[PDB]
């Protein structure tokens, strides 16, 4: 098997460290790409465009000066939920509301009119956003979630198209192409003049994100020992956790959505540049039937590891003899039908995927709309990343010490309970709300590594990959379904959070059924 070749060549040497660092670095920026939506697509307060305020001629026509606060009351109906109406304007100016008495029900909807001239957004915190540019407000409010869904749709498509491709052309080639596609698509989306064009380039960016993620995952775990695999994943996950901290650093500097996207998607040009000086997986070359390339790559890895003589001793005969087990009897991937045929495994599978979905649905429903969780988004963005790392290390320590099943159940249950508690406390006590939201997101980050490590060992080795793929697809499908739930928020902001908090609790409670180890 290739394990003998890896042992002969290395496994935990200089080359592994260098390649791991190089592959880990881009995941921060990949996280930034996904988490862009919070700052690029922020929704500011949108008053209606009123002639008597913006047009200076009309305002100056009246003798004397009238305060903006008092002048607004004559041309904007008092809106629902304690604010000036964000989608209606008075048909004619009304001075009754001004001087003597205040009309609660008199400012009825009969005299109102839709925003014919457009809206006037607030630029105090964000210079520009996608919502302001294309007026994704009032009747078009549903467009913002949909767009997000479309982005998360691309992730579902990319993994469905970059998987069979990576097994035909090679992992590193597809990874390089994905870096280039990311850079180009981001730069194009920065300049999108129309809304469908921006959505299309966002879909392409999601495609490239999926390709990069899967190729990196396959590359790191094919050049390292099987004993270090549990550790490797964490190094990848922790890298993503740093993106949060980076995002808040970038968003706090540039407040224009176009410049934000351009800054985010530029480094991937450098990533594509240095992608050339990387290592193609020797396992794929050897099993596919390309022995010259595999031998040269293995000798290169041996030279980097510092053992030139050992690398030189390798010959085609030894390589063929060592790899006969995998090549002589080709292990074709066990069909999903075969995995679902066995009565014994069914209970294990149905629960397992149920966890994946529960994580994917709940995370992307809460992460992308971070405004509802707290008061300001910069502090929440920083704190999510700051708290994920201790959580993601404590989960590994508990898995080593405590059983996997209790940890898997507890993480999901606590995350769901934290979200449920967060949605109940009054908005006045912002500190409690923010802390509970941060802790829930941290618990979800913990559950990610817990389930990723655990699901591998549940099923036999023959059908393990099929089960992992099924779980990953379930996570992506729940991710697509996540944002659409926010449309229910019209009935009230509490319902989406109630759903997002209820799903993880049930998933965690069900996770107790599946066996330990
Ligand atoms: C469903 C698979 C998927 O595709 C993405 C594309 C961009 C950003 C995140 C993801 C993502 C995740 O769910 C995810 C969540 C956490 Br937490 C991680 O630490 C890592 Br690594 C990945």
């Amino acid at each position: 098997a290739f394990s003998e070749l890896l042992d002969q060549v290395g496994g935990l040497g200089r080359f592994q460290v260098l390649q791991t660092v190089a592959l880990v670095v881009p995941i921060m920026w990949l996280c930034t790409q996904s988490m862009l939506e919070n700052f690029s697509a922020a929704v500011p307060s949108h008053r209606c465009w009123v002639p008597l305020l913006d047009n200076s001629t009309a305002q100056a026509s009246v003798p004397g000066a009238l305060g903006p606060e008092a002048l607004l009351a004559v041309s904007i109906p008092p809106g629902p939920n304690q604010g000036p109406h964000q989608c209606r304007r008075f048909r004619q100016p009304q001075w009754q509301l001004l001087d003597p008495n205040a009309t609660a029900t008199n400012w009825s909807e009969a005299a109102t009119e839709p925003c014919v001239d457009g809206w006037v957004y607030d630029r105090s915190t964000f210079t520009s956003t996608i919502v302001a540019k294309w007026d994704l407000v009032c009747d078009s409010q549903a467009l913002k979630p949909m767009a997000q869904s479309i982005y998360l749709a691309g992730i579902l498509v990319g993994a469905a198209v970059c998987g069979p491709a990576s097994d035909r052309f090679g992992r590193r080639l597809v990874l390089t192409w994905s870096y280039l596609q990311m850079a180009v698509s981001g730069t194009a989306a920065a300049f999108a003049p129309t809304f469908p064009v921006y959505c299309l380039f966002r879909f392409l960016v999601a495609f490239a994100v999926a390709g990069v993620m899967m190729n990196t995952g396959t590359l790191v775990m094919e050049w390292t020992s099987a004993q270090a695999r549990p550790l490797v994943m964490t190094l990848n996950s922790l890298g993503f956790s740093f993106g949060h901290v980076l995002m808040a650093a970038v968003a706090y500097g540039v407040r224009d959505w176009a410049l934000l996207q351009l800054v985010v998607s530029v480094p991937f040009f450098l990533c594509f540049v240095y992608s050339c000086w990387l290592a193609e997986s020797a396992r794929w070359l050897l099993i596919t039937g390309r022995l010259d390339r595999g031998l040269r790559e293995l000798q290169r890895v041996a030279a980097i590891n510092g053992k030139r003589a050992v690398g030189d001793t390798l010959t085609p005969q030894v390589l063929l003899s060592a790899m006969q087990e995998e090549l002589s009897v080709g292990q074709a991937p066990a069909s999903l039908g075969t995995l679902l045929r066995t009565p014994g495994l069914r209970l294990r599978t149905c629960i397992s995927t149920l966890c994946w979905f529960a994580f994917g649905f709940t995370f992307f429903g809460l992460a992308l709309d971070l405004q509802a969780l707290g008061s300001n988004i910069f502090l929440l963005q920083v704190l999510i990343g700051v708290v994920d790392i201790p959580a993601k290390i404590g989960t590994l320590l508990l898995l080593s010490r405590l059983g996997r099943r209790p940890t898997q159940a507890a993480s999901l249950v606590l995350a769901g309970l934290c979200i449920l508690a967060n949605t109940l406390v009054p908005h006045e006590m912002g500190a409690l709300r923010s802390a509970l939201a941060v802790l829930g997101l941290g618990g979800l980050g913990a559950a990610f590594t817990c389930i990723t490590i655990y699901s591998g060992e549940l099923f036999p080795t023959v059908l393990r990959m099929t089960a992992v793929g099924l779980g990953q697809m379930a996570a992506r499908g729940g991710a697509i379904l996540g944002p659409l739930v926010r449309l229910l928020g019209v009935h009230g902001p509490w319902l989406p959070l109630l759903v997002y908090g209820t799903v993880p609790v049930l998933s965690g409670l069900a996770a107790l059924l599946l066996p330990e180890t």
